[PDB]
DNA sequence: AGCACGCTGTGTATATAATAGCTATGGAACGTTCGGTTGTACATA
């Protein structure tokens, strides 16, 4: 994106991840990296140890904190007072989270300097327009009898695997697909992705995989 | 009938013309047959 929209010369830029390391020689340059790159402590690999100490030697001018929302996490927030920044910027489309450490914000990068309404740019064509929907379905009758009994770490597999959902997601699948539309199947729980998509033969996508 | 002797043809040398037929002898080509597990974060009960 970077490249794309300005012309930032691909020489200057040094991308910091797990695969390639190799950092920027050039006077004044970019690095886009990430937290769990940069926020660790206890163990840095000798590779990714003198890209750090490339990273705190020189005094940055902008840093740059997309989903802005985890920065003020446990360990997360250690990297905006290791690295040397005169300007900071938070970029996040949710400011919330469920503990009380979002107030923490205001110290670490600074105040709120705007936000934007959803309908507004809606309405004005910047972004797509959602009918939100809630299905209801309701659990059979023999699924539903070992809710009662079971505890509560079990029990949500037991009613993300109830065979009405099934059917009412393949149902929605064959619908949207025959009208020419890109779907996406989200899951937090990976053994009913993994039994989704074996079922009905889709790529699936979780932690364990390759970038 | 075998051996000695006389007679007769053949070869070798020389020149020469005529003629047709085969032989060498170089020169050129083509065809056949041998040398994954650990440890730490993060988000939620």
């Amino acid at each position: 994106q970077f490249l794309q929209w300005c012309t930032l010369q691909p020489e200057n830029c040094a991308v910091f991840t797990s695969d390639n390391k190799e950092m920027f020689q050039t006077e004044s340059g970019l690095v886009v990296s990430t937290y769990s790159m940069v926020a660790n402590t206890r163990n840095r690999s000798h590779d990714s140890q003198k890209v750090m100490d490339f990273l705190t030697g020189r005094e940055w001018g902008f840093i740059i904190l997309d989903e802005v929302h985890v920065v003020p996490a446990a360990m997360f927030r250690r990297v905006v007072s290791t690295i040397a920044a005169h300007a900071k910027l938070g970029l996040t489309a949710t400011l919330v989270r469920e503990d009380d450490k979002i107030g923490d914000l205001n110290f670490l990068i600074g105040p709120k300097l705007y936000e934007a309404n959803w309908m507004e740019l809606s309405q004005k064509g910047h972004i797509a327009n959602v009918q939100c929907a809630e299905v209801w379905c309701p659990m059979t009758a023999e699924f539903y009898q070992e809710y009662l009994r079971e505890t509560a770490r079990k029990r949500m597999l037991l009613y993300i695997m109830n065979p009405t959902k099934f059917q009412a997601c393949q149902f929605l699948i064959q619908y949207h697909e025959r009208r020419g539309d890109k779907i996406i199947v989200f899951s937090d729980n990976v053994y009913a992705l993994q039994e989704y998509a074996l079922k009905m033969g889709k790529p699936f996508i979780y932690g364990s995989t390759p970038q």
